[PDB]
């Protein structure tokens, strides 16, 4: 299924994969194992299916939070680097890749939202959200505005709501607690309230999305935007001369973006686990390799201390890592999908004036722990007409398959995840559910 004596690597198509392919070059020269790099479309959702049968690639590169679901189905191999090699990377990245107390992948790069400003409009951008309304009065006198960032997706509006003490789920003892949710507390109500007052006072407009904000910045009609390093590309294309820096504080406390950690995991069914560990530890993660990748396409901030030091000479990248350490690791537990669907709603209806900030954080807080992909899937099966018990068996098989996201549920409900449907069939036979075995066999 997976060839022994050969390394196969999946990484997304927006990373530089010819750099990774060059690390593969020298690894072939010295060892004699051949490294095959490919960039499947939607690899992230193919892996949990194909690895469940034991085939697939050796190493998968992706964001750290998607690795929660992979690991919980045991799809990723467990890595045991020495403390000597562990000190070569930033500790918080390690805590990004720890599932259940085991490290399920190697951290590679780091990314978070930052504050981006137009140097010609605003040589000295502000340190606090509170400065922004008055700065926007000034720039409106020149026909411009202070700030435009995407208001529709809570990934972007979250850091302000987090600054004064909102959070997704309490994280301590290296462990998240889904009974502690930070949506209704005074901090989140303060941040969201500030955002809503910003909109009431016409400094920002509730309909601004990623695209509108991007266009306005790169035409130079606005002084500041909030965005991540993926955006930098298009800004370089434009005539705007920009800089990147720390996000504003709110009520004295720094804004907290969620941090993605680009990470390399190893297929638990991979025949080459030792080879892979050698290639990633001693070949990819070094200044040589990280640079090969980086100048194929830039990784932004990286987890390897030695190379991040020399990369932070570019103030944008040091600004991204600083914003990252001020922020929080994106959680890899499933319930956060629910959290997003909740907060999205809460922002949009507060921003648009359809709910007060209180009412809407109350609603939102109730829905945050609910692991919504599962009840999506079950509502879908009930919609087909399938029985409760059959829905729940398919749900069991879903959790066991590591399905945390709505898309996953609809991929299953459409006939994908073969071993998931199977395993639901096995559970049906085991307990003698003939009606559920039939409904499942027919739905599949």
């Amino acid at each position: 299924k997976i060839e022994e004596g050969k390394l196969v690597i999946w990484i997304n198509g927006d990373k530089g994969y010819n750099g990774l392919a060059e690390v593969g070059k020298k690894f072939e020269k010295d060892t004699g194992i051949k490294v095959t790099v490919e960039h499947p479309d939607k690899l992230e959702e193919k892996f949990p299916q194909v690895a469940a049968t034991g085939d697939g690639p050796d190493i998968i590169f992706w964001a750290h939070d998607r690795f929660g679901g992979y690991a919980q189905s045991g799809l990723l191999a467990e890595i045991t680097p020495a403390a000597a090699f562990q000190d070569k990377l930033y500790p918080f990245t390690w805590d990004a890749v720890r599932y259940n107390g085991k490290l399920i992948a190697y951290p590679i790069a780091v990314e978070a939202l930052s504050l981006i400003y137009n140097k010609d409009l605003l040589p000295n951008p502000p340190k606090t959200w509170e400065e922004i309304p008055a700065l926007d009065k000034e720039l409106k006198a020149k026909g411009k505005s202070a700030l435009m960032f995407n208001l529709q997706e809570p990934y972007f509006t979250w850091p302000l709501i987090a600054a004064d003490g909102g959070y997704a789920f309490k994280y301590a003892a290296g462990k998240y607690d889904i009974k502690d949710v930070g949506v209704d507390n005074a901090g989140a109500k303060a941040g969201l309230t500030f955002l809503v007052d910003l909109i009431k006072n016409k400094h920002m407009n509730a309909d601004t999305d990623y695209s509108i904000a991007e266009a306005a910045f790169n035409k130079g009609e606005t002084a500041m935007t909030i965005n991540g390093p993926w955006a930098w590309s298009n800004i370089d294309t434009s005539a705007v001369n920009y800089g990147v820096t720390v996000l504003p504080t709110f009520k004295g406390q720094p804004s907290k973006p969620f941090v993605g950690v680009l990470s390399a995991g190893i297929n638990a069914a991979s025949p080459n686990k030792e080879l892979a560990k050698e290639f990633l530890e001693n070949y990819l993660l070094t200044d040589e390799g990280l640079e090969a990748v980086n100048k194929d396409k830039p990784l932004g901030a990286v987890a390897l201390k030695s190379y991040e030091e020399e990369l932070a000479k570019d103030p944008r990248i040091a600004a991204t890592m600083e914003n990252a350490q001020k922020g929080e690791i994106m959680p890899n537990i499933p319930q956060m999908s629910a959290f997003w669907y909740a907060v999205r709603t809460a922002v949009i209806n507060a921003a648009s004036g359809r709910q007060t900030v209180d009412a809407a954080l109350a609603a939102a807080q109730t829905n945050a722990a609910r692991a919504a992909a599962i009840d999506i899937l079950i509502k879908i099966a009930k919609a087909l007409g399938i029985s409760d018990r059959a829905a729940k068996i398919l749900a069991e098989a879903a959790k066991a398959a590591g399905i945390t996201s709505a898309e996953g549920a609809l991929r299953l409900a459409n006939g994908e995840y073969p071993e998931a449907w199977k395993y639901a069939i096995e559970l049906a036979k085991k307990r003698g559910d003939d009606a559920a075995l039939a409904a499942l066999r027919r739905a599949f």
